[PDB]
């Protein structure tokens, strides 16, 4: 649950990741795989990635990190209100992609650092602490979703 002056903020800080959907989403899956090496093995189209550069350089990688940012960005838009959207993102989630919800807890921190690293110095505690809250509520509710349908 967020106030209206914390939806605010969290839109504020949407207009930074809108100017560069794809720069944005590039860095920020970058920072999951590479953080987390074992994200990337549920990816079948990225698994072929080895290194960073090769990372750096995959158009389709920076493809999927607009498709990603594009359907988060619209969940945000509904200041909470997004019940229709996030039901089959969770439900491909659970049933298709099978990832679990600590992945989800590393893409919501990988975007924090992402936009510290983007915007460092632009990016205040205040707009930390709204985007964290908003990532937090999007995550719960996946959850929720996640329990109905017993995945782990
Ligand atoms: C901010 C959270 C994320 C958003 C909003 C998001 C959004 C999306 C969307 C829109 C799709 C395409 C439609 C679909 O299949 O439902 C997609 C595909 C996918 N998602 Fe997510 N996702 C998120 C986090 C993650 C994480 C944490 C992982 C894995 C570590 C992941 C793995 C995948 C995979 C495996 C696909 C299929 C890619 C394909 O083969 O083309 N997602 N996601």
């Amino acid at each position: 649950g967020l106030s209206d002056g914390e939806w605010q903020q969290v839109l504020n800080v949407w207009g930074k990741v809108e100017a560069d959907i794809a720069g944005h989403g590039q860095e920020v899956l970058i920072r999951l795989f590479t953080g987390h090496p074992e994200t990337l093995e549920k990816f079948d189209k990225f698994k072929h990635l080895k290194t960073e550069a090769e990372m750096k350089a995959s158009e389709d990688l920076k493809k999927h990190g607009t498709v990603v940012l594009t359907a988060l960005g619209g969940i945000l838009k509904k200041k909470g209100h997004h019940e229709a959207e996030l039901k089959p993102l969770a439900q491909s989630h659970a049933t298709k992609h099978k990832i679990p919800i600590k992945y989800l807890e590393f893409i919501s921190d990988a975007i924090i650092h992402v936009l510290h690293s983007k915007h460092p110095g632009d990016f205040g505690a205040d707009a930390q602490g709204a985007m964290t809250k908003a990532l937090e509520l999007f995550r719960n509710d996946i959850a929720a979703k996640y329990k109905e349908l017993g995945f782990q």
